[PDB]
């Protein structure tokens, strides 16, 4: 279906252009980004054996999905300020974020978000395990903050959430819980929550996940395969629109709903204030 409307995308400017028509108005960008030791082998068949956050003079997936979805997103906010986060390292573990600057300082744009990536990567421990609960309830705190203006959290990640060893008997382990419980309780906010998946997953089993989600006032939530989409036979152009298509076309439906539900531009008052840790850099 996505690749069906990527067909006649050549362009990020167009894909922009559509969400716009599709009544997209002023929309803030908030980045998180999975730091977990995993991404050192879930490059195996994606990233030619490298690690996932391997730096070179070539774009590894996280800088692709960020510059995409950047790109894309940037025409919907004047002055670009993107609130990123890291999550997975030995810093935060499931527990925490880190903010990519002291003091919590936004990015400004995504080539500063890019280039203090870079800065950041060699100087973290690598960790885990997986749990996207901090991630959202950051996201969450920053759109009260802001009064309710509307957000896309952006999360990048190269694992699902954790599961319950005993999964097979229908137990849920505290990140599923607190994850799920995050997801919910991010419904009562005008904000959009997309998870990329990068690397090898496997995925198989996010649709599943997609579906089972409790019900919310609105669909808040979707997933977009990174790998997969880029691992096609189309020019480099064709799998880019496809991704941002894939990632962002849900996104002005779920927009007008947070208007149609009333939540743009209130606060709820029952958002607990989630602090971000420091970056664990010099
Ligand atoms: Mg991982
Ligand atoms: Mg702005």
């Amino acid at each position: 279906r996505y690749s069906k409307i990527s067909d006649n995308y050549s362009s990020l400017l167009q894909v922009s252009e559509a969400l716009g028509r599709a009544g997209l108005e002023s929309s803030n960008l908030i980045v998180g980004i999975d730091f977990t030791k995993s991404n050192e082998w879930t490059g195996a068949k994606s990233f030619n054996r490298k690690s996932l956050h391997h730096l070179s003079n070539t774009p590894n997936p996280y800088e692709q999905a960020i510059t995409i979805i950047g790109r894309t997103l940037a025409a919907f906010d004047e002055d670009n300020l993107i609130p990123c986060y890291g999550f997975g390292d030995a810093s935060t573990h499931d527990q925490d974020v880190f903010s990519f600057y002291p003091e919590g300082r936004f990015c400004n744009g995504f080539e500063e978000v890019l280039a203090r990536y870079r800065e950041i990567v060699p100087q973290l421990k690598l960790a885990g395990p997986t749990s996207f609960a901090p991630i959202i309830e950051m996201a969450m705190t920053v759109v009260e903050q802001s009064s309710g203006q509307y957000h896309v959290l952006v999360i990048i990640a190269d694992g699902q959430v954790t599961r319950s060893v005993d999964t097979e008997h229908g137990r849920l382990s505290p990140q599923e819980q607190k994850t799920v419980d995050a997801i919910v309780k991010a419904s009562t906010l005008p904000l959009s929550i997309v998870l990329v998946g990068v690397g090898d997953g496997p995925w198989d089993m996010m649709q599943e996940f997609a579906d089972n989600i409790p019900a919310r006032a609105f669909d808040n939530f979707q997933f977009v395969n990174f790998t997969e989409i880029m691992s096609k036979n189309k020019d480099q152009s064709r799998k880019e629109t496809e991704f941002a298509l894939s990632a962002l076309m849900e996104i002005p439906p779920q927009y007008k709903a947070t208007i149609e539900l009333n939540l743009l531009g209130v606060r709820n008052g029952n958002i607990p204030q989630r602090i971000p840790l420091p970056p664990p850099v010099q």
